[PDB]
């Protein structure tokens, strides 16, 4: 059977807010379902039927029927551009997920963002068909053809008005290196139970 990626540990569901850009830096985590105050977990998920080094990144998605790229940011460690991105193995598979937080975008700002957001998830191969546009499905970096630029921004404009920003959900995408050492093999990606915004 062929590698894939296990989630483990799911986020908590509810009971973590979303946080503000005045709160600034943190060393806190989104909790994992099974956390207590005295056995702290967080996400987790694994690597299956392989063995050897990888890359898994996370992406913040929505709890629609169509389920796409989300407008809030993924922030803290190893988090860039609203996609944490860590590396497995070579031994070990299992991946932990300790200091995530889901940082408010400026609504009004909602539009810009995800089409800053849909356009890196096309140059990089971050799940576009699925999470942009069916039609951009060619996957896997890249240069934007004119075309494509065009879908992103009708997308984006479509969705912006879709958005909730009161719920997210975890994507996790491993990918295994090729001849060459990039990690350019792309397993099939794993979405998390919904995360809800406690707004207190
Ligand atoms: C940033 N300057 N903020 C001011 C209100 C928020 N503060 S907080 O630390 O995110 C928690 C908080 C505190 C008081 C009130 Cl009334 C609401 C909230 Br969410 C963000």
């Amino acid at each position: 059977d062929g590698p894939y990626l296990q989630i483990l540990e799911q986020p908590k569901q509810r009971g973590f807010r979303f946080r503000y850009v005045c709160e600034g830096p943190s060393h806190g985590g989104l909790p994992g379902a099974s956390s207590e105050k005295n056995k702290k977990s967080y996400p987790q998920v694994k690597i299956c039927n392989y063995v050897g080094p990888a890359k898994v990144i996370v992406q913040l998605v929505t709890n629609g029927k169509n389920i796409h790229l989300h407008a809030h940011s993924l922030v803290g460690k190893h988090c860039e551009d609203g996609i944490c991105t860590v590396t497995a193995g070579p031994k070990d598979m299992v991946v932990g997920f300790a200091n995530l937080g889901i940082l408010h975008v400026t609504k009004k700002k909602v539009f810009e963002t995800l089409e800053a957001r849909m356009t890196e998830a096309c140059i990089r191969g971050y799940n576009p068909g699925l999470l942009v546009h069916p039609d951009l499905a060619y996957l896997q970096d890249r240069q934007l053809g004119d075309r494509e630029k065009e879908l992103i921004r009708q997308a984006a404009l479509q969705q912006t008005k879709e958005m909730d920003l009161s719920v997210v959900r975890l994507m996790f995408t491993a990918f295994l290196p090729d001849s060459t050492g990039s990690f350019t093999r792309r397993l099939e990606p794993v979405v998390s139970d919904a995360i809800y915004d406690s707004k207190a």
